[PDB]
This record gives structure tokens, sequence and C-alpha cells, in this order.
């Protein structure tokens, strides 16, 4: 028997600790023999698990297409769901607006908003770190980047959750219509009165004589919400969970805050939420396997992140690991636009949380829960801590 035959990113067996990592470790071991396997799930598809094999797929932009990023398919994501030439036109237009120098101007606002969120429950001595913090931080960050009051993020959070959970397509269309109406109002304001926020920057961007249309700008807003918020939330939730029980990791980050950036990269390797599809467009051989047009290949980044040929001691969080060429933020032409942003955001989140609440643990009377799928990680992380004080 092979673990590939029933591999299913929405149904990953969970271990006693609550995560899929025992299963991932077992699949990584099998991938040393069979780095690309056939799963019978979703009508049949390739599971690409070896690090070299994922790299070979993801570097191939001739035989694979990002029209297949979402799988199963039951609307185009700007850049993430597109191929060249349109992908490249959009990426060039947003490159400088979303540069590290530009997004770094928002760091101190992010730090303030993170402390404001912590204030909400610090006096209570309990909370769900995923619902209270991890889900809220990226949504408030989005609002901050757009020049809006941070609490406007609460609406973004609600939309993203609703869009991804409603069963009725008419209801889904109503929610998406709210989101689009907001984007149009924001765009009109930023066009008439440009500022220094990311939307103003994207509006003014011009490349080879051309600018983004209103539809393209709505698309950009949409991918910030639908491509950024859940990935970040699930990653941060997993990190908060790990810090709640891993007292040795925790004490080291408190004693050596200069190690937090390298630790963020190591936590990305270990808890990276994403698994992404590719549609096969031309016949192509990768290793021992020949893929055929119309098939789907799923890139199981978490397995590649544990490949012993790529990482020594892959099952350990070695916070000093460097370099760290993990695939959790992709690789090549679709590499995460948010890659710098989320590294800074995770540093701030960890730093402020451990500064405000250095003593905490998982709540023994409530359950954690791991969310499976293409964006995976802890969904509920109930913690307890000694009651503390609001900064405001
Ligand atoms: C921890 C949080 C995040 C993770 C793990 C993550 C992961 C990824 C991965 C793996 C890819 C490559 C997809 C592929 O190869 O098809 C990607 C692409 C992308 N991400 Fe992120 N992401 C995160 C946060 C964000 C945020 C906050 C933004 C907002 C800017 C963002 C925007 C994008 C966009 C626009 C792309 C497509 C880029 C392109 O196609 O050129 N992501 N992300
Ligand atoms: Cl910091």
């Amino acid at each position: 028997t092979s673990l590939f035959t029933t591999a299913d990113h929405y149904h990953t067996p969970l271990g006693p600790d609550g995560t899929p990592h025992a299963f991932f470790e077992a699949l990584r071991d099998e991938a040393e023999t069979t780095p690309i396997g056939w799963s019978e799930a979703y009508g049949g598809h390739w599971v690409v698990a070896g690090y070299k094999e994922i790299q070979a797929v993801i570097q191939n932009t001739k035989a694979f297409s990002n029209k297949g990023v979402t799988f199963p398919r039951y609307f185009e994501l700007m850049m993430a769901g597109q191929d060249d030439p349109v992908h490249k036109k959009y990426r060039q237009l947003v490159a400088k607006p979303f540069s590290p120098e530009a997004t770094d101007l928002f760091t101190e606002q992010l730090r303030q908003s993170t402390n404001d969120l912590i204030d909400a429950r610090i006096e209570l001595g309990e909370g769900d770190a995923a619902t209270w913090l991890a889900n809220e931080i990226p949504a408030r960050l989005t609002a901050i980047l757009l020049g809006l009051p941070p609490e406007d993020g609460d609406t973004y959070r609600r939309w993203v959750w609703a869009i991804t959970h409603v069963e009725n397509p008419e209801e889904g269309a109503e929610i998406f219509a709210e989101l689009v109406a907001h984007a149009r109002t924001l765009i009109a304001e930023r066009r008439t009165n440009p500022g220094n926020d990311i939307m103003s920057r994207v509006i003014m961007s011009k490349i080879d004589g051309e600018s983004l249309s209103e539809d393209d700008l709505i698309g950009f807003f949409t991918i910030l919400l639908l491509g950024g918020i859940d990935n970040t939330a699930r990653f941060l939730s997993s990190v908060f969970w790990r810090l709640a029980w891993d007292i040795e990791l925790r004490r080291r980050l408190i004693a050596h805050p200069e190690l937090i950036p390298n630790a963020v990269d190591e936590l990305l390797r270990f808890y990276g939420p994403a698994m992404v599809g590719r549609l096969v467009t031309q016949e192509v051989t990768v290793g021992d396997i020949t893929m055929k047009p119309g098939q789907t290949a799923m890139l199981w980044f978490p397995i590649a992140s544990r490949d012993r040929s790529a990482f020594d001691s892959p099952d350990n969080i070695v916070i000093e690991r460097t370099p760290n060429r993990h695939l959790s933020l992709g690789h090549g032409i679709h590499r995460c636009l948010g890659a710098h942003l989320i590294r800074v955001e995770a540093r701030v989140a960890i730093t402020e949380f451990l500064k405000r609440i250095p003593e905490f643990s998982l709540d023994p009377n409530k359950e954690c829960e791991w969310l499976m799928g293409q964006v995976a990680g802890m969904l509920h992380v109930p913690i307890i801590f000694p009651k503390g004080k609001r900064l405001s």
C-alpha cells in the first residue's frame, strides 16, 4: 500500500497532537522512493512531494498553468491564478507599489494595532489565540495598508470567512457584491485624493505606458483579501499554538529577540499553510512520471519542506538554520507577493505577544482544531494566561 493512493489535502490524518505532521513525516519517508504519486482522490491527480520535483514543476511555465491553482474546482485570482503575459503585466505594475520599502512604512501602525488587539482579552486570562489575534492581525494590516482605520479589517475578515463557507452560490454572490462595492468606493477616493497608502501607489503605477483599470484594481483588492488574510491567519494560529506548548522554543525567543527573524523563516518551513495546484497543459515528464494534458498536479509544499536531501534534521525547528530555502512562499515567477510583508508581520506579532503575555499555555478544558485544505493550519487555539493589563 501507498500513502499516495488516498492522499487528500482536505482529509489529512491528524495525530494525537492535533496536526497532520505525523502523516506528513510518513509521506515524506515514502517520497524518498516515490516523490510523485498518484492519488485517486478528486477523480485522480498527481501529488508532488519531493523538493526537487516541486522545483521542477514550479519552474516549468510551459507545460503547467496556474489556471489550475484551486483544486478541486467546484472567477480568476489576480496573478495567482493567471499565466503570462497577463500575470507578468500585473506583477510588474504592483512590484514597486508593494515593495519592502513601501510596506515597511506601516510597521509601527501594525505594532500598535497588534497591541490594541491584545488589549481586548489580556484582562480576562483566556482567549482563542486564533480568533482573537491570528484572524484579526492580517485583516487589520490590510486596512492599514489601504489607508483605512484598522477596525475596517473586521469587515474584511467577515467577508473572507463567509465567501469561503457559504453553500448557496447566490449568497456567495451577495457577499462578493458587498466586497466589490467597497473596493469601488475606496478606489474612487484614492484616485481623486491620492496618498501614500498601497492603493494610491498601485493606482499611480505605470509600466510601458499603461496603468491598471478599475476592474484590475478591484482584482488587486480582492487578492489582498482572498490571497493574504487566510494564509496569514492560519500560519500565525499555528505559530501561537506551537509557542503555547513549546516552552523551550518560547524561552529562546524571549532571551534572544535578534533570532526572531530567522525563527520566523524556520516556522514558515514547518507550518507553511499552502498547497497549490497546477494544471498540466502539455505532456511532460518529471522524474519517473509522465503527466498528460488536463491532469492536475498538487504541490505538497509541507512534504518538500521536510525533504532530508534539502534540509538536515528536517523534523526539528532549528531556529538558527541558515540558509533556509523552503518553498512555503513559493518559488519562481509566482513567488508570494507578500513574502516580505508576512515575515515582518510575523516578527511583530510574535514580539508583541511574547512581550505582553510571556506566560501562557493551551487551555485544558477547550479543544484546539486544525483546518485542512489548500490553506491549512490551526483554526482554534484556546489559551490561558495570568490576567494582565491593557496598554490603553
Ligand atoms: C503566511 C502567509 C502567506 C503564505 C504562506 C503565502 C503563500 C504563497 C504561495 C505558496 C504562493 C505561490 C503560489 C503559486 O506558486 O501558485 C503565493 C503567491 C501569492 N501571494 Fe502569498 N502567501 C501568504 C501571504 C500573502 C499576503 C499577505 C499577500 C498580500 C500581498 C499575498 C499575495 C500573494 C499573491 C498576489 C501571490 C501570487 C503572485 C504571483 O502570481 O506572481 N500572499 N503565496
Ligand atoms: Cl519587531
